[PDB]
């Protein structure tokens, strides 16, 4: 039995460091779990102005916000109210790498709100690279490949940041999702993602995010 | 001009998380910079008993402790008293990965002591793997390859943990060393490392480490 409802709130707190630069970001938002859409408004409360591209942080601020078709098992919505956590490695093509974790739970009170405890760390970003030089434009849309491994769920996705001077900067995501209770495990499937920073101030001390995600079984064998 | 001396003290503080498990470790030690040897006594003050193999943490608690021959430029000893910092990725063959940083400086009280601020984070270690199951025995010795890149120093090394059931568990280290002031840059070279946990209690809440390291230019061309 799922306790998820059409309109739920979001609360997040991220603490971390990139190339040794510490920072803390908090935020609030809301999402529609069944429609696979969400909004998050963030504020850098420590470490601002950030010396690195804010884009590397955006995907770390909840797969519960994915429109899952009836035919595919939804690992995430089943996990609440207890929730789940995730671990992720993000390996960039120039050697830069980031690791992040998120522990997600629902508030005891019937406020229908998700709480996110996030840790984010990145190292080895070249001084002349697009991340430290803040030359990124946006993340392209993507399709995450979901598969079960040793009783938990894994998600791998080829990501790419469009750069100011044109061209792309690739990053490989490897995520492990762990429900806090026994839930039904899904067969191999996919999750399409589309996101964007809908608003931000000069130094990205204030940032608004939007994400739309939908699960599917891939291209059908027959054309048309 | 180098301000390094034959006997120097070490103070370390590591805070981090592995697979979401938070922990804090502090310690004190001493080393002989010119001989390339050091000892560090560690104590887990938060998060114990650690659910993961302590071995993954050991190399994160200072390349200043390396015997450098006169012929090779010493990037590390030159950097003090200001010091330097390093960033490192440790990629294991089963997907587990750790990132660590260390900001190193000398106290300005003339006590010949290095202070180390360390952050350590690891994720994606399989529940049935040797790290979460604590099936590691020790790190094998190694040879780090040092090379300059964009004005700073990089160090890459093929590491391996011997496992209890026999066999090895490989990890690739990628480190970037950044001096806090302008220092002479070295040509491509190598640093041999030999380390060992000389003592530890049952759950590794108390651990003693020893490391020996020496820089060199590789095998001579002539036999
Ligand atoms: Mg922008
Ligand atoms: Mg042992
Ligand atoms: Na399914
Ligand atoms: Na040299």
């Amino acid at each position: 039995v799922s306790v998820i409802t059409s309109e739920m709130k979001i609360e997040v707190r991220m603490e971390g460091a990139v190339n040794g630069h510490k920072f803390v970001i908090t935020g609030k938002g809301s999402g529609q779990p069944f429609e696979g859409i969400q909004n998050v408004d963030l504020t850098v409360i420590e470490g601002g102005p950030l010396p690195f591209a804010f884009d590397i942080l955006t995907t770390a601020f909840n797969r519960v916000f994915v429109k899952y078709p009836e035919e595919i098992v939804d690992y995430f919505k089943q996990s609440f109210p207890e929730g789940y956590s995730w671990e992720r490695s993000m390996s960039y093509e120039d050697g830069g790498i980031c690791l992040a974790t998120n522990n997600i739970t629902m508030k005891k009170d019937g406020s229908n709100c998700f709480v996110n405890e996030i840790r984010f760390d990145g190292v080895n970003f070249p001084a002349n690279g697009p991340v430290m030089q803040r030359k990124t434009v946006k993340w392209e849309s993507s399709t995450e490949k979901m598969y079960v491994r040793d009783g938990v769920l894994k998600g791998d996705v080829n990501m790419a940041l469009l750069l100011q001077g044109g061209g792309h900067y690739r990053c490989d995501f490897r995520t492990t999702y762990k429900a806090k209770k026994v839930v039904q495990l899904p067969d191999y499937h996919f999750v399409d993602h589309l996101m964007e920073i809908t608003s931000h101030d000069k130094d990205y001390n204030k940032v608004k995010l939007y994400e739309h995600a939908k699960a599917h079984s891939g291209l059908p064998r027959l054309a048309k």
